[PDB]
């Protein structure tokens, strides 16, 4: 993996968003996993030496992003600083903002989805439906508290650009809260769309026409979930923002969504 790792590390250097004595902030590309297949962990030693020379020890992970998420990712030079940043995340002191394109427009256009999640991720609500009536189900012992704030930034009648702030940090919470809580799955979320994890996301004739795609190609549409911003408390605040990927910019334009003012 070294040849490929070197090339990837150089690519990451070209996209660095912020550098100081403590941190290196990268723009994680689409499809790159954090852990192992080339992954971020494979290039931590390489990127370190690329930035600080042959004596440099590896950079350290401070938090994780999923494979199909893009954008802001903080690395640290020092292990103790990595631990400090990890603790900021654990204790909910970091503002995490994501941008997503959704199929359908959330109603209400701003709010908070607070339904717990159980881990294969699903919602775990207070009631069950039997033969059209509600039956109270005792809270599952493995349900995890999950809270996502959201705000529509731009919308058509059929698509939205949505700002998301996961307050908690539960696996796939943004995707599950949008799809199952709001019936507004993220564009490209084949796994969490149409109650069939094996089937490609179903898109309307009009949405396909805007995108310039036939339904047979919908399966190749990537997830549209970007880690847009992180605000870290002082290690004054560090306010990190990452440009959208070109593919996401393209989809926004095709879907007639606007950037916020
Ligand atoms: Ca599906
Ligand atoms: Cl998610
Ligand atoms: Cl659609
Ligand atoms: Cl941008």
């Amino acid at each position: 993996l070294y040849f490929q790792g070197n090339v990837l590390a150089k690519a990451l250097t070209r996209g660095i968003l912020h550098q100081d004595k403590n941190l290196v902030v990268i723009n994680k590309p689409y499809g790159l996993p954090v852990h192992g297949q080339l992954c971020i962990t494979d290039v931590l030693p390489i990127l370190a030496k690329m930035l600080h020379g042959h004596k440099a020890e590896p950079l350290h992970l401070c938090h994780r992003l999923d494979k199909e998420t893009t954008g802001v990712m903080v690395l640290a030079w020092d292990k103790d600083m990595a631990h400090q940043v990890q603790e900021l995340f654990r204790t909910r002191q970091v503002v995490k903002k994501y941008w997503a394109i959704t199929v359908h427009v959330p109603m209400p256009s701003a709010g908070v989805v607070d339904i717990p999640i159980v881990e294969k991720m699903t919602l775990s609500p207070s009631y069950r439906m039997d033969d059209g009536k509600m039956v109270k189900v005792r809270r599952s012992r493995n349900a995890q508290v999950a809270v996502t704030q959201y705000q529509v930034l731009s919308s058509t009648l059929s698509s939205a650009l949505v700002e998301l702030q996961p307050i908690t940090g539960i696996k796939h919470q943004l995707r599950v809260h949008l799809s199952f809580g709001l019936d507004c799955p993220i564009l490209g979320d084949h796994k969490y769309s149409d109650w069939n994890r094996l089937a490609p996301q179903k898109l309307s004739v009009g949405t396909l026409k805007k995108l310039g795609l036939e339904q047979s190609k919908a399966r190749y549409i990537p997830l549209h979930l970007h880690a847009r911003q992180l605000i870290l408390p002082a290690l004054e605040e560090l306010n990190l923002v990452c440009k959208l990927p070109r593919f996401f910019v393209h989809s926004l334009h095709r879907l007639r969504l606007e950037m916020p003012n």
